[PDB]
């Protein structure tokens, strides 16, 4: 029998064989081991009414990823103090620095991950619980942390369609490649998970475009959010029928990808896409890490990415995290506490290695 | 298309879109890309005859990974000294002990790592360049690590079947266990990769057995060579068709099992193929890392035993390495440095997490 769907169309998390029974039982009790619902929108509904959708979703998110990082703390202290950025169009930009506790510009520089979090570009921001606990775990291992207040395309920081957070991202990357003293860091690393892994992996790639690639010592781009193609089946990519509606479902990502590309003249721009990019496009870019998950309907266009990065002759390493569903590893810290600091421990001993 | 040769019987490391092209590059210049040759021996031939085509055999490998081995040297300095105790049955047993420059029974303690060599427990030894090489790479991070030269079932340090070299893995870790002060150790790990990956499965089962598994922290097995099953496809495996011949052939790997249980009466033994463990046998272990190779036809028994320990409670991560053939990452330090150094990354920050 082929996996999932495959061979079984009415397979979900809850009776894969293949998913963490920890993380099975967990989810079962969040109603998400079933087959996520189709959604009363997508890919064909008005731009208006996909903002609206995903607006109206994001508390809700919000409230269920709060409780799974909310309840407890790292093992070593951590400060978190926020500075604020101007954008390259005068707006504002909110960071969240974490920083071991005690860490200042007189201590020994520590490596630096820029953190862009996910929510597909459209709704989740960095001060949600789950997103700080990460930053905070990240830190507790001696990393200076900063989390981006990127412009989102829908929700409570909407509405700002592509190129806006990738905008904001880069501006904060080149605000803390300018700061290092200040921050008391050596080299700097971009990290994020789905929309985030897309953000990182963009922001990175405009950096080349505009000349600063070299402040930018790696990526480590988990579970990317890279193809904007849900709405279209695409045969090279099987994982999205494969693991459809296993958390995240087509139809709901194809609706999603139109706040942040509401004209849809940026279906194959890699800096919108990134898995639409040319070996040229990724040329001479700094050692990436891609990390998908198993059960993830998004895994096969975050390992094609990875390939093509090899393609391009990047400097690539290629996991997978067995046993998940997408990004459980950055969340499920309760319930699967061995796989998320495998996770937390993978992208701190990267950013030390490009120090 | 199916990936590997369930899409293309034709299909090679050399011509699979999932091989990295630098390792790619380099099996092509070794004449190792194309599908490995048919053997002279397999599982019907004449235990004798087996041995004697594994004993031919071990020169070769040990050329093949001397040359990938040899040319450089940790980027921290490291000490290795030797230490010879007693197995159980009153043979002696050489230690490769590789610790950072400097590092004594009054400094701070480090975690261990006790490594268990692959080579199918038939052929190869703790004293070959590729395993040396191995073993700094890991003290450098600042580990105290063990290499076991156990008993092998052919070759140079043959001929001695099952349970030879387990025993002699299992008496080393006891040692290491009795000897923490002098080693200047905290806790320990059992690790290796395919024979030697199963050879650190089946230490840990053993000290259960024994009633001495609380002296080891944790088990990081590498591509395990676990089921003994290579003659006969069972459907369960489809890596075994997926990707055969690439750099190992299934059916050399039939007769190479002969050796190791020339009598056959050890197939469904846990002990000697950890694949064939019930539930219960893998109830109470400590904390599990599989880490398995995407183009490596042992591939699905590696994720089928991540799956039964968790199965049977034990705290477990499951990691695919992509790009890589059998082994790779654990040799080609020159060719595809990234996934090499990811990995010892990672075993020595899961040491570092269990002390």
């Amino acid at each position: 029998q082929l996996p999932g769907r495959l061979g079984d169309p009415s397979m979900s998390l809850g009776t894969d064989p293949r998913t963490d029974p920890r993380l099975a039982a967990a989810l079962t009790q969040l109603g998400l081991a079933d087959q996520a619902a189709e959604p009363p929108v997508n890919a064909n509904s008005e731009v208006a009414d996909c903002i609206a959708y995903s607006t109206a979703a994001e508390q809700a998110w919000q409230t269920l990823f709060a409780m799974l990082g909310s309840q407890g703390e790292p093992s070593n202290p951590v400060d978190v103090r926020e500075e604020t950025i101007k954008g390259r169009g005068g707006n504002e930009i909110k960071l969240y620095i974490h920083s071991p506790t005690g860490h200042t510009s007189d201590s020994d520089p520590l490596p630096c991950v820029v953190h862009t979090h996910g929510g597909g570009m459209v709704i989740l921001t960095a001060a949600d619980a789950n997103y700080s606990r990460w930053r905070s775990e990240l830190a507790a291992t001696g990393l200076v942390v900063v989390g981006v207040e990127f412009r989102n395309a829908a929700g409570a920081l909407g509405n700002h369609p592509f190129p806006a957070g990738l905008h904001d991202c880069a501006d904060a990357a080149k605000w803390v490649a300018s700061n290092r003293e200040a921050l008391g860091i050596s080299t700097l690393i971009m990290s994020g998970e789905s929309g985030g892994g897309n953000l990182s992996l963009a922001t990175t790639m405009l950096a080349k475009k505009e000349g600063w690639l070299e402040e930018i010592a790696g990526v480590y781009a988990q579970c990317p959010y890279i193809s904007g193609l849900y709405a279209s089946k695409p045969e090279e990519l099987p994982s999205l029928l494969e693991n459809d509606a296993y958390f995240l479902d087509m139809k709901t990502m194809g609706a999603m990808v139109k706040p942040y590309d509401p004209t849809g003249e940026n279906a194959s721009n890699p800096l919108a896409w990134p898995y639409h990019a040319s070996l040229e496009d990724l040329a001479g870019l700094p050692p990436h890490v891609i990390s998908v998950n198993e059960l993830d309907p998004l895994r096969d266009e975050g390992l094609a990415h990875y390939r093509k990065l090899l393609k391009a002759g990047v400097s690539t390493v290629g996991r997978t995290v067995h046993g998940t569903c997408h990004a459980a590893d950055c969340s499920f810290v309760d319930v699967i506490p061995d796989v998320y600091f495998a996770t937390v421990r993978d992208i701190s001993a990267f950013a030390y290695s490009r120090a």
